[PDB]
């Protein structure tokens, strides 16, 4: 399996499914390094974010728990369609890239936060993240090139 990925059972169904442990991307089906990728990215900040502050809120007090509860609820938007990502990022990310899409243009190792980065190269051209987890918060990740 490509890196990151391993097997696993689902709780509520029985059926095998494939889980991503850089990525914390999870999915059905069998899953299928470059010097630079471009991602974007949905951040929601909590209390202890590094700077709890963003632009949608001058003081950010939602619990860490509370931030994945609302990473979750994206991601299950984006995933059935009734929701775009960038659509959800340009609204409520709590990052400056909002005003982008999300997006943060193209990098090197080296330059990103580690989990960002690491989640960043492990995802395929066009696949999504889980939820990933910084000192600036908790991202969905979007590999665009
Ligand atoms: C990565 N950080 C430093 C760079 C500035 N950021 C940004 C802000 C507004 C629009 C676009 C971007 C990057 O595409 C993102 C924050």
């Amino acid at each position: 399996l490509p890196p990151g990925w391993e097997k696993a059972m689902s709780r509520s169904s029985g059926r095998v499914y494939y889980f991503n442990h850089i990525t914390n991307a999870s999915q059905w089906e069998r899953p299928s390094e470059p010097a630079r990728v471009r991602c974007s990215h949905l951040l929601v900040k909590h209390s202890q974010s590094r700077r709890p502050s963003s632009w949608r809120q001058e003081k950010i007090t939602r619990t860490k728990e509370e931030a994945l509860e609302l990473i979750n609820g994206y991601i299950q938007k984006i995933k059935s369609g009734e929701e775009d990502f960038e659509s959800l990022a340009s609204q409520f990310s709590d990052c400056s890239s909002a005003k982008a899409r999300g997006d943060l243009g193209a990098f090197s190792r080296g330059q990103m936060q580690k989990p960002f980065e690491d989640a960043s190269f492990a995802l395929r051209t066009g696949e999504m993240s889980g939820p990933v987890f910084t000192d600036s918060g908790i991202h969905i990740i979007l590999r665009t090139e």
